[PDB]
């Protein structure tokens, strides 16, 4: 009845889309770890899955150096599921044949299911003209199986791919040429769950409120009555488990909040007031504004500048720790895909989740839905949005102009539409407005992408109108802007951030 | 394992949305049923429900002879939820005092969480300047309500709205006055499943699975070893309603599928095949078109037309029903929001009467159905019988379903299926200039139709992109020889209607 | 000063542009005459021309007994100036070489000026780091010409063509292998008049005032004090010629309005107010719905009604004709095309048989009539009877009549009717139901047809915008009693046609 | 002949349309003057003038203090055509009555002519249903004419106004309440040849052929044999002024070519041979590019750099003038609207011409299409487009990504879709080239606007395709520059430029 009871174990073969499996056998709310394929018998038995699932990855089967699963594997007495290269690998260690091609497939395509199978039976998004049943999925198939093992049956076939899906029914391994995981494969989560509930039996326990019951058990069992101290960034993360943590050991957590004077608009406040006053923490605010902005005086260099900042934030936190009689333990809002790529104890309530995972327990304890579901902002924060030399006339500036931008993305509908999105501090003067008194202003630049790829963003094509409503707004209210500009660059040739 | 055991019953005061708040409370997991506020104590009684939901309204309470809930209701010892209108007949009941307003409030806003309460504990989605809760909201109030009963508390307020949530946290009555049921509050769902849940305490048994063998159970008791009967159109309900009654009698049901030769192309083929062929269905196919076309000859009137298409059907229908031996049931598709309307030889067996649409479909998956049939758009009874103006040819008909698969496929291929509520062709008996290669002088024409439906009385055409559009038009007319012109509808409704017949 | 003593003479090898290049030598105020390739040394020393211009053409020279400039263009002693195939004839007629090759070009180059020329000196659109003038053209050349005269000059060369303007400058003799009669040659009209003003020494003396002067004198000239009697359709040539004829002989015209009832709206009262309040103009209005419906009862097809309303008009116009005494003269309304198209018991008077259209147009305004009557979309000559498709009908035509008036003016009122080619609406004889206020069912349906011409051939369903077209139907299901429903023709040319029939 | 004996006087009352006023009538052939409303009868009687347009301007005849035409205007014995403000003070200043209102009209309209009159005689755009003549004009209603002068005779109407047009066919005055200017009004052209031909009896002599003419004939009369010198900058004034006075005095001018160094690439090469060599233009070349850049240096106020680049170049030149024998004058590209806004006489040649009719001109001349329409180049050049200091290596790179911005537009189709265009080089860094690219280059700003007014410039909603390629192009290709932003502020609150 412990949520990780049941749990599959995932081997990763390097496709971009393994840890959207691990999220999605999550989401169906069963318990699930990521690892390298390069395992052993020992790890794998050591784990104990109720079930195995074998990615894809962009290597080749027909390669000597290719990367294969643990034959135990095969032998572990457990369902097992391969995904594309995971399908391949399989074919190739049971028996079947595959041969490599130059041109390789990655797209949309309608399947017909020519014999019954546990894994797809009753699932069916089109008929033939015929009556025979389709699958709208989305494939990906590189090397060609030429043939599958002796034991398989074929399930499924497409033009472009004789065996598309293949099983064996006794065992219980089957294979795919598609990506369940994917939205564009119309039924692929109820296959996926067919596999994890039905096939493998697990049932359904993990799911935000129990997680939330473990590790508050955990985290008494491990701190007793020993106290606990956490630095609030006011972020996602050190949030929800400053939360958790207040739930487990209520007065024995003290939270330190660095206040570095390159946050926000009004997010230090919202940070105390939510945490020292609604919910009744134990903050201890420092005010270090003056301390990190002379420490950045005279400093041009992103790469100095950043180091500064956070030699800067160890020294004041720190000297905070040593403050606190009695402290044992850090905590630390510590999460999975970090795991996956004085003297205290270190506690990291959120070890095993992934981010979407810790903004719905966040919820459940009753944290505001905007703060969870905003777009990310940099350690650094406006250091490394202000080019250039850190002044405090600059990071004001800048967040009254942010301010503003934000106001209208989420009040135009296009805040949710946006990867990210950011002002950059131009320390430059151009012609200015006749209200400042100001012959020369500084300049701003709006920053909007669309993160196609975990290293390809693209550039927001925001309205053009929008954009106009937001560059008068900015140059009009902002005393000390002359003009806006936007960001027209991609990620190639240019990075995200400026600095 | 009674799935029905924990039940909300919610009473309908009129609001455009409480089919709405209903479907929620299945989609949460837990049975509920629909009624018309005016019913008395006893029927409640019968019913013993878990928990009940008093829905919005556009009437006032101030008006003399205004709706009212049962006394009862705040009585029965289960706990309240009014929403709206709901919330305001609470308050008028109970002590508050309401005061009419003809200028209503109807749109998004935040309101404030000032004291606590089960309904809305740990349910956040914004902060105020000092970090105060708020919630995003579909408000909604006619008239002011001016103070709430003695032993209530204000929960939320807002700038106009006072009284935004009240609460007895002792009786277990609440009220709001907005709309959780609808996408504007963005928890609105956690908000009903805090009540219908934790609140009520239910259990949520009421899920796709449990609910086909809660069916079967019953038509098992209900029909025993009887022979059934069933017209198989293809559509979802009937299709639905054949799988289910296959999975409980097996081979003593008996579907009669009638071919009128006015459904779409290779749709009588696939029918056929994925029911008998694929499923093993008994099924009796009627070869029926010649007889529909023979007796809609010369026809030009469509009320006459709709007419005639249902008189052949039954008789069709009846002549088979008389074939079969010891058939002692006739089985419908019959669904929830049918009998809701309605409430507004052989016996039935109506396996769908409890459910909506939506989860109709969600079952048929379960059942094996093919999801773009399930949820496919609607097809009028006569079927193209009132998608050909006029006169009903089988040149005609055979033009159209051309036109129409064209259509379809390049709707579905650029992803704007799902982006129109509707839509199909219209053949047009008109003569435009004949395209070269076709041989003819002048040719017909087809109008395509396409429209987003915002209510059972209001729909606009859709605007769909030039490009797809001639995309289409130069389709049909390269491809359907026979149609040299295509024309797009641009009535919305109202001043027009969806069908043109 | 006789505007038409010095002329061009322009020889029509078959290019589409030919029309056009006569028009801007027009617009330049010199005479031209549009002639046939195959005319006779005898037929031009007639016509003696101060200069020659040599059109394009579909064929080619590399062919046995192709089109040829008879030899004496070559020997006239004026400036000869061949356009793409008129050039190709003249390398191969003096001594040059063509090959064929069927990989034509057309469309858009940069040539660069090797060579100094009276045609293109101090003309340039830009220039080169070399030093040397460069000209957008709009290039067209199927056959390749290999060599040039030996007595000419390279003036002009591009990548794919070396020849792209040739010269004698002695001679006077030019060729080019662009169209600078199109505006996609940015230099063209100022090649075009450098050739006519300057080098063939032509003044310009044929402007809108001069030959409104002069046809008035021909016309007196002619008619002298006779009586002249013309119909007036409402139409462009008809109405230009009569204010024409007005002018010149005043009360002696008369002009006979035959009212078919196949006008549009207020179209036929708009003619008799303005001719004849307004200008005060003689005419006789002759009632003619009845006469013209009574013969159209019961005809569907297009082809024959198309000749019956032109029957019936023969039979009233000669009626009210014979009724008259003295007159000796028809006025026509015939423009230089009709005669260049032609060229494959009372005399005739046809004041504008020299113009083209747009010239028309422009003594129409120093005439004082309206601008939207001139420049006004294409009017079918039968009207209304082939925009109302089937068997025409008042109750039709006047809810045609009103369903336009209202597209047009919705057009214009978005100054969107100068963005179009062509723009009507279309009477579909088809019922449809819908209209909730009226308590009316079945009504008529109209289509609306906007097009935006790219060639003689091809032409693009218009792309109007989506609220302009709801607006649109709106008012016309509104405000039209009988209109239930409007479509919006979204096929484009080809595969189908402007018109519907 | 004398084309300057006919000739239309323009009062200007404010009125943003008042300059296109008289480019119409130049456009008719007619030489016209525009002058400030507040001029004496003295001055006018000078002018002599065939006739007498009132203009329009926001004020309105009600204020105490409100400009009034001069009262002579109406005595003159020349006809006179006001139009909008111009007509109201013309009914107010012989006796109509006009009267304020809050709210103005602009926009489309159609007049019905109720009357004859010499202005609108045989001028209609459409018929009424009874066939009566009307005029679709653009309507600029302010102030509310209630009275018009007892011997006037209403023209023409529309509902929300019965005095759209006002005759006293008499005195041939002449008042509308719409804009013949504008093209909106579709015989509006028509209209004001109808007066300035017809009506004031003017012949059309003012023509591109004939001004130079004019011009030859009356710089030999000043210049005789004496030489002149001339700056040539390459731009559309100078350019034409060369050509005018080579045809005048050929080898009698010298034209001085100064390279400051903060030119567009190949500009000073592409100058010399043009005119020195296809033209054949006596051309005193002289490089002083260190000369600037030194007096440039360390300077980074743009008001300090606009007038160190003025003071050096006025330096340069008069060395120069210094060095040539026998110069006794200095010719200048002066222009009308200019005027309208050892030492040696002046020769202005243009100084009557507008610049559309130098552009006429200057293709008669024989001077290419896409130079004399192309963008405005200002005086300082990169001067004030290298934000800051100027050094020449930002000049270098700017050339460059300007080079390729002009370039993509012209090809793209869109260079004459904006009045003007260009790159700024900030002086700030960004992320480079990943891997084997520059970690740390500059960034540069597009500058595109479609100018609406003077001093109103809506910023251009250039296609997001080609402002994709172009960011591209000059990332990648420019070596040194590693990010494009595309300047989104209007005028106002912004300017054009940014220094
Ligand atoms: N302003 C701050 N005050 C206190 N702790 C902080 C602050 N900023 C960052 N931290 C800590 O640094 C951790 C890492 O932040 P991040 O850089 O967003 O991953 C947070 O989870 C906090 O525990
Ligand atoms: N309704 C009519 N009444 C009088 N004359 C007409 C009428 N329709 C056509 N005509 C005459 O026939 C000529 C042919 O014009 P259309 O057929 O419109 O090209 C017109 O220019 C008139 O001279
Ligand atoms: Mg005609
Ligand atoms: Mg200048």
């Amino acid at each position: 009845e412990n949520i990780h009871k049941h749990r599959i174990l995932i081997l990763d073969f390097g496709s971009q889309y393994t840890q959207l499996v691990a999220r999605r056998v999550r989401e169906l709310g069963v318990y699930c770890e990521l690892w390298a394929w390069d395992v052993t018998e020992a790890q794998i038995r050591d784990f104990n899955p109720s079930g195995i699932i074998l990615s894809g990855g962009p290597e080749s089967t027909t390669e000597e150096n290719s990367p294969r699963a643990p034959q135990y594997v095969f032998e572990a007495g457990v369902p097992v599921f391969g995904v594309c290269y995971g399908m391949q690998t399989m074919a190739m260690q049971l028996g079947g044949h595959v041969e490599a091609s130059n041109e390789r497939e990655f797209g949309y395509a309608q399947v017909e299911v020519v014999n019954d199978s546990a894994l797809v039976r009753g699932i069916e998004d089109a008929l033939t003209a015929d009556g025979k049943p389709l699958l709208d999925v989305w494939m990906s198939h590189g090397d060609k199986v030429t043939a599958i093992p002796s034991d398989f049956i074929t399930v499924a076939s497409t033009e472009s791919c004789p065996f598309a899906i293949m099983a064996n029914e006794e065992k219980r391994f089957y294979g795919v040429q598609f990506h369940p995981e994917v939205t564009h494969t119309r039924q692929g989560m109820r296959m996926l769950e067919r596999f994890v509930r039905d096939i493998c039996q697990c049932e359904a326990l993990w799911t935000p409120a129990k997680i939330i019951d473990d590790a508050v058990a955990r985290i008494r069992e491990q701190v007793g009555d020993d106290k606990v101290i956490l630095g609030l960034s006011g972020g996602v993360d050190s949030s929800v488990t400053a939360m958790l943590l207040h739930r487990a050991i209520g007065k024995n957590l003290t939270c330190v909040f660095v206040d570095n004077g390159l946050l926000r608009l009004n997010e230090a406040e919202q940070v105390l007031d939510m945490f020292g006053d609604h919910f009744g923490l134990n903050i201890v605010h420092v005010p270090a504004e003056d301390r990190f902005l002379s420490a950045l005086a005279g400093e041009n260099d992103p790469e100095a500048k950043r180091k500064i900042i956070g030699r800067v934030f160890v020294e004041v936190f720190d000297e905070e720790a040593l403050k606190l009689e009695d402290v044992k333990w850090l905590a630390q809002g510590t999460i999975y895909p970090d795991v996956i790529e004085m003297k205290m104890g270190l506690v990291e309530p959120l070890k095993e989740l992934f981010k979407d995972e810790v903004r719905k327990i966040g919820l459940e304890l009753g944290l505001p839905y905007d703060m969870l579901y905003r777009h990310p902002f940099p350690g650094p924060g406006l250091g490394v949005r202000v080019l250039g030399e850190v002044k405090k006339e600059y990071c004001d500036l800048l967040r009254r102009a942010d301010a503003i931008f934000i106001e209208e993305l989420r009040k135009a509908d296009l805040y949710d539409k946006v990867s990210q999105a950011f002002t950059v501090f131009l320390p430059v003067r151009s012609v200015g407005v006749m209200g400042d008194g100001r012959k020369y202003d500084w300049v701003v630049s709006l920053r909007a992408v669309e993160t196609i790829d975990f290293m390809t963003a693209h550039w927001a094509h925001l309205p053009y109108d929008f954009l106009g409503r937001v560059s008068n707004r900015i140059i009009n209210e902002v005393n000390g802007i002359s003009r806006v500009v936007y960001d027209i660059s991609g990620k190639p040739p240019a990075t995200i951030e400026w600095e």
